[PDB]
């Protein structure tokens, strides 16, 4: 049960760390490249690997999500579990209030067009046959 996948409240997206360096969202069950190892490195903070490519999930200085291609200080996010069953992700490195999001589309926001408050920054992490 130890991978999961990160499912957003909005879209019925979960996240997808592709093998060409690209994070969206996707609807289909059978999604390989959606699972993920979320393991906290420092309090609060978690790193995301989508062990079928081998990425990390990281936000450039740009507020841009991509799947890095190895571990660096961008492939750290502040993790907060909200009262209402969701967590929120955000970039550890920028202070900015930069979140990761899915829009409508399933393609990941920009940084500085995110907000705690806004559904499509809300995921729940789920153990994968857990
Ligand atoms: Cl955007
Ligand atoms: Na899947």
């Amino acid at each position: 049960m130890r991978l999961r996948r990160l499912y957003c409240r909005t879209g019925g997206f979960h996240l997808q760390i592709l093998p060409d360096g690209r994070v969206d969202g996707t609807r289909e069950d059978n999604s390989p490249y959606s699972l993920l190892e979320i393991r906290a490195v420092e309090v609060g903070v978690v790193a995301i690997k989508g062990v079928k490519s081998g990425r990390y999930l990281a936000m450039n200085k740009k507020g841009r999500l991509y799947g890095s291609k190895h571990f660096t200080d961008e492939c750290k996010f502040k993790e907060r579990l909200l009262e209402n069953g969701y967590n929120t992700y955000s970039s550890a490195k920028y202070r900015r209030g930069w979140y990761v999001a899915l829009n409508k589309n399933g393609r990941p926001k920009k940084g500085n067009r995110t907000r705690r408050t806004q559904k499509a920054t809300h995921f729940l992490p789920l153990p994968v046959s857990g």
